[PDB]
């Protein structure tokens, strides 16, 4: 549950 908004969007599945 760790998503980012700079770009690139890295999302980490917790």
């Amino acid at each position: 549950g760790r998503a980012y908004k700079s770009k690139p969007p890295i999302a980490f599945p917790d």
